[PDB]
Formats: structure tokens, sequence, C-alpha cells
């Protein structure tokens, strides 16, 4: 039986902090605003949800969130169109994409459209916050934690639900990246749950990524199986435009076999290119072998990542086996590439109006 | 840089718990004693650590703990001899492994020997709470975690280091004695080669949760985790795995999966090794075991024990295994169970200090 959205309780900060200034540079996920979302679950069920001041969590030393990773998150956007008016993108999917993550880790079901109502309300409360500058979003941070005062791993009997939100500039995207690609490094495996928005996945790929900045990438393309599928990219997905062994012109992304992470921008992406009729749009396993053919035949038009914080992500190298494969997204426009940020950047904006926006 | 157990503050209670009474069996991790160690990192290094009162921790929103699992954990235990003495079983080893699973998640590095004397005298504060009847410990659990307030993954600045301690019993119930069932189901992955199985990391086991419920649903209490196309039999539960036999080639064998990525390098399952090896009267060897070589064995009656060891379990018997749909009876407790009983009885004189042993550390 999930919380409500009616029973709210709001409490306002007492003082309010200074927002960012206009112009300085905006540090992803530094910044944060000042009120935040709380909700408690225990053995009587959801509490009431809360609005209230960013201020620090109060955890039992041996929270099961801690011990043994009983920890899940979402990322989205609200975007603040030009009539001040702010929108959420497809935050429905989000909401989708939490609840199975929370059902994974045996943490408490909920209603998404109540916890997307509060969400609203949070962000309603914060609206301020949310720039308007090019470019610039309100990132949005719900969490579900388990919170069992005891060492057994067991299913909780105690959670907190919470959430912050982030005004944020850019997180590298008109620029692109530098990519290792190193099959030792193995991000997740079918039957695992790196098709899950957990905490869980993210810490270990840490070392992984120092060991890019290390051997001069800037990102990690995550290699899968013998055949060295292309999976992901650091934390977005993978998306290859280019003319495929059949002669003909396509988009393609890898499926949701249990490795990839769903993406909402893929998703939209997908979605996008799919109304547009132009070409062929598939989800299809991509191979090492398949690329170096493909660029060695100059079938590669443009080789991007996906995902909130970056949208649409230029790939322009790829270090494989020691040697650099050059990638010819930048020369090729990127036509795509910046089509795609085009009307992506119209729907979150409202220029165009979509059913995929939802007003704040 | 490290903290120093020579600059440790003390701040002892002022609000005692209540410690458990008779007639109140010890139930694992649930009870909890009067103090806790804390030592907390950042761009100035390590601070000064500190046996306090038990208390809550107070951790940014945004914590990477909390978002990222940049959390790892250990576990070893303190047993106290008739003597009152109080000793802590080869806890090099979990300070050893410790570091390495802070390594892999780019966490602060410490002195495993300044660590070590901080748990003892952590533990030391909390002696009357160690249990001294039959088969009872105090279990300690230190934990390190990543503390950054930023939603970037990265390299932490700041961490947390922190030890708190239960005094348990059995970790099932009538646990090493009554055996266990288990659900053998490929569909399930703990690890993978190239993954973090091998380290103790907060972020392997919330996803087995799951699973365990799948094995109650299905009638088993632990999970048997499959790894492979040949199904290799590599941990159970949160045990490392152990087979006695005799061998294909004819010989007598006891045998427990290798440390090759997917196997979490047990202190329990590494005393075995040594206590077995050290004997020499049977083949000891870390090697792969799949399914059908289990079902082959068992069929040809080759089999005489299997069983698991982990800190809190120490030696589990195993009687039975679904294998998908096949609930295959494994004749542990018929043959004895010969090898446990005398493993048992080896660590119990090493750990209550019967038989005074390099393994053990005083508190
Ligand atoms: C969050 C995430 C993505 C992209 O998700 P969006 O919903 O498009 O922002 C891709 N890959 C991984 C591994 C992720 O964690
Ligand atoms: C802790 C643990 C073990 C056993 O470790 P000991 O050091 O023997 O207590 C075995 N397997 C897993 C998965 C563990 O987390
Ligand atoms: O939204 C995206 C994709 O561009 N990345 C975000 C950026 C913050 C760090 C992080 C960590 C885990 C999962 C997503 C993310
Ligand atoms: O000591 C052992 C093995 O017998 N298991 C412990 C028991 C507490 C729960 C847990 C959770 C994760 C890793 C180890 C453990
Ligand atoms: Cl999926
Ligand atoms: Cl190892």
């Amino acid at each position: 039986s999930s919380f409500k959205a009616a029973d709210l309780q709001l409490e306002m900060t007492q003082k309010p902090h200074k927002k960012p200034g206009p112009g300085e540079p905006l540090v992803f996920g530094k910044t944060f605003t000042d009120h935040m979302l709380m909700v408690e679950w225990n053995d009587k069920g959801w509490g009431q949800p809360r609005i209230q001041p960013f201020q620090n969590l109060t955890l039992h030393p041996a929270s099961s969130s801690l011990h043994y990773s009983l920890q899940l998150f979402e990322g989205m956007k609200a975007f603040k169109g030009k009539d001040q008016q702010v929108r959420l993108f497809r935050p429905w999917l989000n909401m989708d994409r939490m609840l199975r993550s929370a059902m994974r880790l045996c943490l408490p079901s909920f209603d998404k459209l109540e916890l997307l109502e509060c969400i609203r309300r949070l962000i309603e409360v914060d609206k301020d916050w949310v720039p308007d500058a090019a470019g610039t979003s309100l990132y949005v941070r719900p969490v579900l934690i388990g919170n069992e005062p005891s060492l057994g791993v067991s299913q909780p009997t105690r959670a907190l639900l919470f959430v912050i939100l982030c005004p944020v500039g850019a997180y590298f995207s008109v620029t692109p990246v530098s990519l290792l690609a190193d099959p030792a490094f193995i991000r997740a495996w079918v039957g695992g749950v790196g098709n899950y928005k957990l905490g869980g996945n993210y810490g270990p790929t840490v070392l992984v990524q120092q060991e890019a900045l290390k051997r001069g990438c800037e990102q990690v393309l995550w290699l899968y199986g013998p055949d060295h599928q292309l999976t992901e990219v650091g934390t977005m997905n993978i998306f290859v435009y280019w003319t495929h062994e059949d002669g003909v012109l396509e988009l393609v992304t890898p499926p949701l076999n249990g490795v990839i992470l769903p993406g909402v921008v893929r998703q939209s992406l997908l979605d996008m290119a799919q109304t547009w009729g132009e070409f062929r749009v598939v989800e299809r396993t991509i191979t090492m072998k398949q690329l170096l053919r493909a660029l060695e035949e100059g079938r590669v038009r443009e080789v991007f990542g996906s995902g909130t914080a970056c949208q649409v992500c230029p790939v322009h190298r790829i270090l494989y086996k020691d040697r650099n494969l050059h990638i010819p997204t930048m020369e090729n426009g990127p036509e795509l590439i910046l089509r795609f940020q085009k009307e992506l950047k119209e729907i979150q904006y409202g220029i165009r109006a979509h059913e995929w926006m939802f007003p704040v």
C-alpha cells in the first residue's frame, strides 16, 4: 500500500541558499537545492511523504544500504522553457524503471504516479533553482535504500525513499570523446543486474574509469562476450549510424538482453528515428569485428552515446588492442547527432508541444 | 598515510545497553555492543580514530556510499576461552582482505596493524559483551564506505571507516550440526570472471536477496551458486563450498573451487586447506567442481561429505541439492560427518584457547 501525494508535509527552509552565480561554472552533482523529498517505510507500510530542507541522513550503523548495497537510484531532468515553465522529460519511464529496480532488490513497491506527483511538488517548491540558460537543466535524483538495522542478508523491513535536485549545466558534449576498449573489464553479465539502476553496478567502475584516464581515454567502452560486443559507453547507451553489411543505411543500438541498461534517451532516440521513416532502426548486437570492417570499408558515419547527463555524446576514437581506431563521427557533421540534439531540445524546452513532456 | 592506534580517542558510553539475558537466545547480527570504532578520511588524510558510543551515522544525501555502492565490509570472530581471555581468529587475513576490497573501490588505504590494534582496543572496551557459552562468539564487522557529497561517479575525497560488534550464538537454527538443503539453478549468477565477486563488497550481496527468497519458495534453505556452461559449484549462500570424496582417479580428496575470480577467498576456507594439508592424510586440492562430476560421484557412491565454510557458520553440512527438478541426496550425515567433525573439533580447540596456536590474536 503506497504513500500518497495528498498526504504531503511541507516544511520550508528557514534560510534559503544563494543560487549559483549566472555564468559561473555549475559543476554536475556538486550543487544542491533547498529542499528534498523523504519517505520512510517500515512494518506499518509507507509513512507520509515530506518535502523538507536539504538535510543529512541519520542511519543505523548496520543499515543494509551500507552493508549489502540495498540501494537503487534514478536520474532524470526538468527543463525550464522560455515561458519560465518547467517540464520533466518522460518521467513515467523513470518511475517504471525505479519500480523494477526496487523489486529486484526486494525493496518496497510504491505507486509510480504518487511519487511523480511528489517529485512534481518538490520541483515546484524549488522551481527557481531550475536554470534557464541554454543547455542547462535541473537534474533530479530519486533514491530508494534498504535501512534494516541487522547484519542478516534479508528482505528489509525498513526503507527510505528520498529525492534530491541539482542545477546542472553540462557533464563533459559538442566535443567528442575517446574510449578505452579493453575486454578484461566486464560491466555486467547475462542473468546479472546490469539492466537495473542499482548502486552496486557503479562502484566497481571507478577503478576502471581511472585506468581509462591513465591510458589516455576519457570513457570506458564496456565490451562483452568472446566476440567483444559493444554494450555501453561509461554510463551511456551506445548507438552506431552506419551502412550495414547488406548495403542498407541503419541506426543500431544493442538490444535489451540483460547487460544493457534501458536508457530513456536511448528509447527516445529509437522512437524519434522510427517516426522519421528515413532509414532502418534496429536493435542488434554490435561486435568489434563488425565495427573494424565497417570502418575499413568506410561504412561508419557516427558513433555516440546516449543518456540523461550527456543527452547525445559524440565518439571519435576507440583505443582497442593497444591501437587507436579513428571514428569519423565529427567529419560526418555529426548530422544525425546534431539532428537528434535539435529535436530533443525543441521538445524538452517546449518549442514543440509533445506528450513526452510532463509539466511542473 | 594512516590513522594510528596511539592517537585513539576514547569516549565511554553514558547509556549502557542491557546485555542479553538467559532464556533470550542470540539472533545473528541483531544485537550490538555499547561501543563502535570510527575513523574519517578526507583531503587532509586520515583523521584520528575514536572508540565512541554506539550511535547512528550522519550522511550527506549525495553520499557516494548510497548512490554508487562505494562500500565494503569484513567479518571475523572473537572467542572467549574458559580462562576468560579473548582471542581473534586470523584477523590479519581479514585486514589483508579489507585493504584489497578498499583498493578495488578506490577507497583510502590504511595500515592493517593499526586497524587491528584499534579493533583490539575496541573489543577490550566491550570485553564483557563477548559470550563464553559453547559455540558463542563476538562477531566483528568492520566497514569502509565512500562519503563524497557529489553525484559524480569518481574516486572519493572523503571516506568513513567504522567497526561494530555483535555477540552471536549460531547463524542457522541448530546450525553446523543440522545439515542444510540447496537450490542449484543455473539461472542465478553470483559473480563472473572479471567482476568483483572475489572482494567482500556490499554490491555482491543485495542482488542475492531475491534469489534467497526463491530458494525458500522452492523448499531449500540456501543457494548453491552455479557458474559457467559446465555448471561449476562456486559457493553456497555466503560460504565457500567443499567436497570430500573419492575422485574419478580413485584418490580420496578434499576439493574446493580455486580462486580464479568468482570465489570470495574466505579465511575459514583457507584454514581448512591449511589444516587438511598439514595433516597429509589425503589429497587436498583447489579445483573446479561441476554438477556432472557430482551427479556421477553420487550415483557411484563416491561422495562422503559436502559442506560450507565461513565465519558465521564455520563448517556447515549439506544433505540435499535441488538441481532444477532433480532432488539429490548428499550422504554427508551418514559418513559421520567425519571430516566436518574433525575440522570443528580442531577449530574449537584453537579458537577457545584449549591449545595455544599462532592463528589466535589475543585481545
Ligand atoms: C543511467 C544509465 C544509462 C542511460 O540512462 P538514461 O535513462 O538514458 O539517462 C545508460 N547506461 C547505464 C549503465 C546507466 O546507468
Ligand atoms: C564472507 C564470505 C565467505 C566466507 O568468508 P570467511 O572469511 O571464511 O568468513 C564466503 N563467501 C562469500 C560470498 C562471503 O561474502
Ligand atoms: O545520465 C547519465 C548518462 O549520461 N549519467 C549519469 C551522470 C552522473 C553519474 C551517473 C552515475 C550512474 C548512472 C548515471 C549517471
Ligand atoms: O560469515 C558468513 C559465512 O558463513 N556470512 C556472513 C553472515 C552475515 C551475513 C553475511 C552477509 C554477507 C557476507 C557474509 C555474511
Ligand atoms: Cl531490460
Ligand atoms: Cl582472489
